[PDB]
């Protein structure tokens, strides 16, 4: 079993896997932002909030995964959230809500997803190679297996193609 948010499946045990007791959505405490383990069930924001109903991504065209809600009336994947560089959490330790969406280029919502090949239903990033300008929404590289790596540098999010993947 693996966090959907990062990727890793983490044996932590201060930094634990939780399963929404409801979705089944898996996740690490602090990629989800849960201030602490609760002494019963856990819920993720989106069983708390319309547990019968799929909500929208903001940002992207896919439904499964970790969601919050945005500051204007939206949902959005935290893993879109945290790879679409113009996108913020207001907290950046619950990880809440997902703000800063106005912030977007619409330059990012006019480019095709390889992946999808779909135009306009996202915002896409696009591969970090110089001179690539091959496109895709961040949960359809997600759920592609491209190379989607976060790495700080005195954080840096490093996405590429499939041409592309470093050594
Ligand atoms: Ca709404
Ligand atoms: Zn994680
Ligand atoms: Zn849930
Ligand atoms: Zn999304
Ligand atoms: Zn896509
Ligand atoms: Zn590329």
């Amino acid at each position: 079993a693996v966090c959907c948010i990062c990727n890793d499946g983490e044996c932590q045990n201060s930094n634990v896997i939780l399963f929404c007791d409801m979705c089944n959505l898996a996740v690490h405490q602090e990629c989800y932002g849960v201030p602490y383990i609760p002494e019963g069930q856990w819920l993720c924001r989106r069983c708390l909030q319309s547990p019968s109903r799929a909500v929208d991504c903001a940002l992207c065209p896919n439904k499964g995964g970790a969601f919050k809600q945005t500051d204007d009336g939206r949902w959005a994947h935290v893993v879109c959230a945290l790879w679409i560089p113009e996108v913020c959490f207001a907290n950046t330790v619950f990880l809440e809500p997902i703000d800063s969406i106005e912030h977007i280029p619409p330059a990012r919502w006019k480019l095709t997803c390889y992946i999808c090949k779909q135009r306009g239903s996202g915002a896409c990033i696009q591969c970090h190679k110089a001179n690539c300008y091959t496109a895709f929404h961040v949960t359809c590289a997600q759920q592609a297996g491209l190379y989607m790596k976060m790495e700080p540098v005195r954080v840096r999010k490093t996405a590429y193609c499939d041409i592309h993947t470093p050594p």
